[PDB]
């Protein structure tokens, strides 16, 4: 009958979403907002918010229902629509002149593992609101959530009067199908959320790229913070969704002065401390791999569960894992994307901003700071140049939950769009009406 | 002191690197007094004057008093450090921040068509957006892009600007663009050349701006001021010897206003080709051997190209006009010359739909002459390019008659459309969780 | 071509006490945060937007007014509810450079007093109320009396759902009994910040002389020009959609036509075409002039917003429902044109060009510089009589409602502010900009 | 050539009223040269410099050196015809556009505390609106106002403007303030004094933009920059001898830091009195019977008013610093006079309710000096003036020293706030139904 927009071959999955486009070209913008909400209302759905969370979990592994009950409804409801494709105008002498954004044509969308149903809803609005199609090419570990959730929304965008897939993937996604989506002349533009190795792939395409890239965001804290606020942040932006999120919060920089107050705050709001340095050599065993990395079966696990596999049992209050370290530890260098959160002490809070900035490793993403002095929130806020630098407020403000501004999955650092939208998905023309219409 | 020409290629590289690490440490104004810098290099007369000569004299393209109102366009109208604006968003959460911040060091390869006002319309942007510059002129404007090169090096040396802001090779060639492309010191890659350059810089690992190459049609009916519309394509077509990226390429004709308009296309300047045999040998010598224009030809005014064909003329011609088919390939392949063959059609419905054809999903741009509001609408809708002119020329599109700003790399193949300081840099967040929400 | 083209209940029994109260609402309102705001103003929405009341209030004000349509109001009291800008009309200006961060803001005024007319009464009400509670401020309403009853049910629903939304009390007050003496109370009381008059002439003449800010929404007379190159079918469906929505009540609504002499008469086919009533007798043409005008000329109150069938019933002539409009083919100076009937009356005024079009529709506008449509094809043309007639909307090729919203981009008002040059009035319009310097802190770019 | 100057009220209006006609048929680009024009007339160094003695000697208020910079920073950043944006958005229903447009003639009324500043600042403004100004100027600061005006009709009638594009009486009074006010062919009025000129610009039966006065606290805290904010006071409030609408009044500083903060006010020329029969001197010297200014000791110097007491100080001595309770009349009236009273409080939250309290809800200026984020959010938000500066001097709220535009018209009770161009101009909305959407 309908497409269910998943199909059996990468090429016609393109070319499906390539006649989509075109037809989606006779849709008026009305037409856009309402599968745009349509998209909204799949996600938002009770039984389908709770359906998503918790599969995604049980398929991935990864994370918690809560949290992605959370995110979920955040991609739904925070996501801009067509309002975000602004018009400007410049009327003059010469007439007038309009900038708008239109369709590039066919997207093709590469989404991780950590935000499978979070990204796909992001990027089906935005892309979709651009007047696009998007073909999707889902982490293989998230394929039966992202499949559905393709599903779900090619029956509601049918219901609507859609054109037939406008939103499409394969059946087996896989790391050949997502080259072979960056091979094929029809995709017009490529859109990464992952790794540094996807990110530079979709770069040597010969295709316009947008590159969600990996972080690493310290978050630093000096004398001046409120101690007691800033201990609690920190707990919730680095237990949410078990710091899947490329902004939660993955090491702590603290001024000696301070530091001892801090920890006791921080395990008062559900940090477990590891003070033995076996129990935490044991940890590491548990955590890392060989190359030093992260275990991909660690990843996005609970502290509750971390704990476990060290034989160490506590209630459901602990929310993280905290120890004292030196800063060559591996869990500082890596992104370990779990509620495990090193801190190393230093002695002034211009050695805690050079030094975030080394552990940042460049990948100007992510960087939190707390701290009341308006100087020296400018200062590493200036030098360090990440696309996201939350002040006072845990990591996830910067994705619009408790921040001002809204809500995307796609982040770009490498190729600086920041925070993606539709405008994102847009090209930009521009319309000269010479000597007419210049009504001022 | 440096003078921004460098031996090789990584030692530009790895002096920009320097640069900008150190232009990071600089101020907004001083970013302003180095923009203005740039700007007072080629707008000077006597400088400005010496880069238009330059220019034809070495590439052999276009004529020296349009490259005087095309470098000029450059330093005059190009956006500053105005461009690099702020958004904010206030609430119960805080305050939200939306900046451009520097790309870093952005490697910039530019075309033979427009060499110097390329480099003035990327140095203003790129280095108000706080970045450094490392050009890979083409071959073929070699020795005039290397001394507005020094000229710019030696302006901000006296202005305090941290040294090779501004840099390039000594020996421009194919692989110092090849090697500017595999260098990992270089962040963004900005290409105004042919669509194999664009593709190169895209298939490079990094991040790319590509301004690609179009074919641009302009759509003529009778609702159109036939007079004024005749001037217009006339003096868009010859524009620079129809060397920029804008300039119109082949006219689309509603026969009801056909025959007038070519009337007026003569008066204004336009030497019609008649005789099936002269207009032969004008395929003999601009087409050549497998269908692809001469680059002997390219940017030749219409008076040289008569001449080679053995037609003395007088200055007054502008462009070489001609009734033809559309498959004819002066409409298909981007002469770049003053020639412009014109197709009649009985509609102006699918003279829309033939300029849409003709244009080859390029996108770059379409220009249409009339008075009807909904006809304008159609046309400009469904073509779908990044630049649409209506009822003026088309040079209009780049703020030389028409609104807006000035720029001489125009995205399409990568969506960003009139480059400007915005286009190179990055856009940054800053969220002050509940404070300064002072409304 | 002779063709064209293809807890308080918020009413009080004295002024000056919806003021004392009003000013307390203000302190209170102070401490809320912007999704309290937001909470009130999408309270509001749902008074209008709730299907039952929304067609509740569509009869009240025929029935209490005796003006307009029941089935258009159904669309101007949704429209209201619906385009009306919130609380992200409050956007926020940044600057950022070597001297710091400066921000510029909408702040609220305080109380304001809010004049609503007899024509849109529910209207100005959602819509006076969303972007003044908006911008953080509260309002004191002095409804005209003619639509008393309808206009204190709205507000007594409006202080019932903040009520239950925890809003402090007051916040949208008015009076028990409306009049003029309660609208001059209002305008000398040093406690209202602002005034905003949304009425005739005279209205807006005394907001402006009381001492205090104030918007001043004045009065409307908008020709519609129809020149040889304008699609003349659609012209003649949008002029009698456009002439007789809501029975001609709003200040958009077109009210008299302007067509050059070459179309004239293919235009006049396609207005009866559309539902036009077409008077050609001299003798008629009197009768409906002896009943719409007053001995002082202007329109009469018992016939304003009444039907074209109700209006051609009281001069002996029965037609059906179809006829939307009246029309006539009169001099420039007839009173139909020179007087804003707020009637499903339509003069037509005949020229021979264009030119003399636009210069005439500049002579009848009377300089309020409200509303003008003209249905033309023309680029140049459009251009011309846009920027010469200088008012405060001008519509092309479509109904004189597309200045509303309806049909048109944007967002909807019923406070449409000329004279004190406002425009559109939303939510900013009733904040005042304050500005906010960092020295040298907060420059992150 | 008229030289905008009149003998009556009517006869500059009508003149003004005509002048604007014949405005509205001038293009952008001819604003763009008047207003060009206007700011080069104020920036000639020998007229910046003339203006400013010529103010203070006719006046007897203020100090040269601080008018010249304040009437350059009237002509170098006032917004231009760029203030005046386009709104604009396309969809189904077409494309509708949002314009500034010009009022007619505007009455602007200015004051004797910056003559120069005003006018330069309005007629920029209103000219880029595409108005006319009748300008009625205080009688004291007559003959500088007049001069000003005659050399801006001078240089408008070089570049090519209609006459009487700025215009004024012979004999400026309030009695042909009256007239302006009252009659029919002006539709907007600028007042820009007083509270009872705003009042009465409101009471006209027309359109005005009120900027009032106010009594600008600044507050210190212990999070201060003590050396660098006992620096900004002492440059903010002896600006122009106290003079602008936004130079500081009164000190509020928490009782940590209060002597700290004095110690470091002397050392960039306070001069501390504690003895009261001292104080009382300045009391009776400086104060009237009713307790208000005594407008012969407006503007003065420091020295000055220590010469009228006896105490005899060299230059150095900018401002006449005294500790005082907080309802002594120096704190309670806005004396523009370099005299700075302090009042000691105990918290940071008792010097913010204070400010709130002696800024008496004029909502006009305040200043705070203060590292914490949320003590510079709390008063911010609470004190609701139209300025409000943090961690500088008070002038910074005028674009000297702070981000933004200048301005010397700020509407307080009006809400327009920092009055530029688009301020004097009509929102208008232009609808396009069904046409013109081209995404
Ligand atoms: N900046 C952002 O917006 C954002 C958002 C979410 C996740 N991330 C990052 O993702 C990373 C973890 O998620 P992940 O496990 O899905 O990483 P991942 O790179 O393994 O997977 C991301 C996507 O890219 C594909 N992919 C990865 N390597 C590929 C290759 N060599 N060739 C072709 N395709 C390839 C994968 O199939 C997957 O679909 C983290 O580093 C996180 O920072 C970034
Ligand atoms: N969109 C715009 O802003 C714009 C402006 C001017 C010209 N153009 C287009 O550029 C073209 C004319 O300029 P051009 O002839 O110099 O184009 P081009 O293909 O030569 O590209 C310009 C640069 O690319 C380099 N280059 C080209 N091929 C290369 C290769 N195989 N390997 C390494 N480097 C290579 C050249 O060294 C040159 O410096 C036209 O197509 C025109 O439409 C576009
Ligand atoms: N510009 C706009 O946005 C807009 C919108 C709707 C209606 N209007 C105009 O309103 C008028 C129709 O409404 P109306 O019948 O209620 O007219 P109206 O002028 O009589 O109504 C003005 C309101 O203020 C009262 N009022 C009238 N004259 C007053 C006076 N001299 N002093 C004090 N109060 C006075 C009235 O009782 C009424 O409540 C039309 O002229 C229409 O153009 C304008
Ligand atoms: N808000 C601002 O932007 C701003 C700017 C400068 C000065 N001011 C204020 O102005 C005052 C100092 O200047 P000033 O001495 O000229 O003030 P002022 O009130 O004495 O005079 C202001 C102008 O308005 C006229 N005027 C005053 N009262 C009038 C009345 N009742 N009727 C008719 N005309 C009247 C005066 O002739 C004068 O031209 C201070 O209070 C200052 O705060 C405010």
């Amino acid at each position: 009958a309908v497409s269910d927009g998943v199909f059996e071959t990468m090429d016609a999955a393109v070319e499906a979403a390539a006649l989509a486009q075109q037809q989606y070209l006779l849709c008026s913008m009305s037409d856009r907002a309402r599968f745009v909400q349509g998209i909204r209302d799949v996600i938002l759905n009770q039984d389908t918010l709770e359906k998503m969370s918790r599969m995604a979990v049980e398929e991935t592994g990864m994370g918690n229902y809560e949290h992605k009950l959370i995110k979920n409804r955040l991609a739904g409801e925070k996501t801009p629509g067509i309002e975000d494709l602004t018009t400007d105008a410049f009327s003059g002498d010469n007439g007038l002149t309009l900038v708008e954004y239109s369709p590039f044509g066919v997207i093709g969308a590469i989404t991780p593992t950590t935000n499978p149903t979070e990204t796909i809803v992001c990027n089906s609005i935005g892309m979709l609101a651009a007047g696009n199609s998007v073909v999707f090419s889902p982490h293989p570990r998230a394929r039966q959530v992202s499949l559905l959730l393709v599903r779900l929304i090619n029956q509601k965008l049918a219901a609507l009067g859609a054109p037939e897939n406008l939103v499409v993937t394969v059946e087996k996604p896989s790391i050949e199908n997502t080259n072979a989506m960056m091979a094929h002349p029809k995709v017009r533009m490529l859109v990464a959320t992952g790794g540094p190795a996807i990110v530079k792939a979709v770069l040597s395409t010969g295709k316009k790229a947008i590159g969600a890239g990996a972080g690493n965001p310290p978050v630093v804290v000096d004398e001046t913070a409120n101690i007691e606020k800033a201990a609690c942040d920190i707990v919730n932006g680095c237990s949410f969704d078990n710091n899947l999120p490329c902004v939660a919060e993955k090491e702590i920089i603290a001024v000696a002065q301070i530091a001892d107050y801090l920890i006791f705050n921080l395990k008062k709001n559900g940090a477990y401390e590891i003070k033995d340095p076996a129990v935490l050599q044991q940890l590491q065993d548990l955590v890392l791999t060989a190359k030093g990395g992260p275990q991909t079966k660690c990843v996005g696990k609970s502290a509750v569960w971390l704990l476990s596999q060290i034989g160490i049992s506590v209630d459901a209050s602990i929310k993280i894992i905290l120890m004292e370290v030196p800063r060559e530890h591996p869990f500082v260098q890596e992104e370990l994307m779990m509620p495990i959160l090193p801190l190393v002490r230093v002695e002034t809070v211009d050695d805690a901003i050079d030094l975030a900035i080394e552990v940042e490793h460049d990948n100007r993403h992510t960087a939190i700071m707390h701290s009341t002095d308006v100087r020296k929130l400018t200062k590493m806020a200036k030098l360090i140049q990440t696309t996201i630098f939350v002040k006072n407020g845990p990591s996830y403000a910067g994705l619009g939950a408790g921040g001002e501004g809204y809500s995307t999955f796609t982040i770009a650092g490498p190729t600086g769009e920041g925070l993606t939208s539709a405008k994102s998905f847009a090209r930009r023309r521009k319309c000269v009406m010479v000597e007419a219409l210049n009504i001022r």
